[PDB]
């Protein structure tokens, strides 16, 4: 088991902010960026080009911020500096809604699993809760993060119906989705939060951000596990779909750590500072890593032994 470069994705005319897979359509995955537009690739894999753009989502009027995919991978969920979230049809590659709500920027946005519920945090302290129709169902302001609310998750498990979420406010919260009340406060870091991502069983929550300390949550217990030491600003988090591994994009570099024996399996570098290595998304087969990176490339990095 080990990584190497594949190839890249030119495109994007600024920094890319998130990418998203979809295991319906395994040749297309969105990206979204700074350029104000999420990219729609098409997987060539060929000896010039490893994939090619598609299509070019246009309508945010600031940076996009996140994008998810839906689970039939007919839409795409995006967030912007704009204060707003946009459904996307990808077939006309249109705006089908607008959710307008927030105050200020939108950090992040996520789908539930079954699709009906849509979160997002924002610049403005809040975490939203809407249908698919752009109405605003709920919004926690109380004890909820007192400072930008950067990231906000679903976990997958359905006994315990929760949203997670991390702040500038240096904290991680559990919510319970049921009734959107705070569960727990996992205090410990000693910087803003960048990021959370949940393991694909629900057990498992990473948090990170400026300290450079990846966090591992028990989302059953409610209690803390272990941290692991990224040694640089941690940007971007996600657990592999098919292997016991957490992936970090800390600084420039991706530090990908097996979570077993708690040690590093690889850490992929581009061979004055260099470009910085800002989202993270593994391919429907679990065999490629994509990244995004402030130099508007999207590197593709492949599992060879």
């Amino acid at each position: 088991e080990q990584m190497t470069l594949r190839g890249t994705l030119k495109g994007h005319n600024g920094w890319v902010t998130q990418i998203a897979t979809t295991p319906q359509f395994p040749d297309m995955i969105l990206s979204a960026s700074r350029d104000k537009t999420i990219i729609m690739w098409k997987l060539t894999r060929d000896e010039t080009n490893y994939g090619i753009p598609q299509r070019a989502l246009r309508g945010h009027s600031h940076f996009v911020s996140d994008v998810v995919i839906s689970s039939d991978g007919q839409f795409a969920l995006s967030g912007s500096w704009d204060g707003t979230l946009r459904l996307w049809d990808l077939t006309t590659g249109t705006t089908t809604r607008r959710f307008v709500g927030h105050t200020k920027d939108v950090l992040s946005v996520a789908f539930s699993s079954d699709n009906r519920q849509i979160v997002s945090g924002s610049r403005d302290k809040t975490i939203k809760l809407w249908n698919t129709l752009g109405v605003c169902k709920y919004t926690v302001q109380d004890e909820s993060h007192s400072e930008w609310v950067s990231c906000v998750r679903f976990s997958p498990n359905s006994s315990n119906p929760i949203i997670v979420s991390c702040g500038w406010d240096k904290l991680v919260k559990v919510w319970n989705l049921a009734n959107c009340k705070l569960k727990t406060n996992h205090i410990g870091h000693t910087g803003y939060l960048n990021t959370v991502t949940v393991s694909p069983d629900g057990s498992l929550c990473a948090s990170g951000g400026k300290d450079g300390q990846a966090m591992l949550w028990d989302l059953n217990e409610g209690k803390h596990l272990y941290t692991l030491d990224g040694g640089d600003i941690i940007n971007a988090l996600c657990f592999s779909p098919n292997r016991y591994w957490l992936c970090a994009a800390t600084g420039p570099s991706i530090k990908i750590w097996d979570l077993e024996g708690k040690i590093i399996v690889d850490e992929l570098k581009q061979e004055a500072e260099p470009p910085q290595c800002t989202s993270l998304a593994w391919s429907a087969d679990g065999q490629t890593l994509f990244a995004g990176y402030t130099d508007n490339l999207v590197r593709v990095w492949q599992v060879t032994i």
